[PDB]
């Protein structure tokens, strides 16, 4: 049917910046999405509601390995959601409520 990441329920695919800002609304603390860019594949976009307003933390590539901070480093993108769901760590609120998809 599909890959694990493909079936996570805050997996949106390939949608735009400001249909992710359609979603993420209204501004709810801890309400998060995944957005992949259609550049190259997979330029992820971990957007989240914080503070009213959907902040957009862009996925970096170092060596195969996933990061948004530059401290924090990643095998892949289903354990960057896992541990941000449980802990902040320098972002602006924990990853509490997946927007359905």
């Amino acid at each position: 049917a599909g890959t694990k990441l493909s079936l996570m329920p805050w997996f949106h695919g390939k949608i735009t910046r400001e249909q992710a800002e359609r979603l993420l609304y209204p501004p709810e603390t801890g309400l998060f999405l995944v957005r992949e860019s259609t550049n190259y594949p997979g330029d992820y976009t971990l957007c989240v509601s914080c503070d009213g307003k959907v902040e957009h933390y862009r996925i970096m590539y170092h060596a195969s390995k996933l990061s948004i901070d530059e401290e924090v480093y990643f095998e892949n993108l289903m354990q960057l959601v896992e541990h941000y769901t449980s802990d902040a760590d320098g972002l602006c609120t924990r990853l509490i409520k997946p927007k359905v998809m």
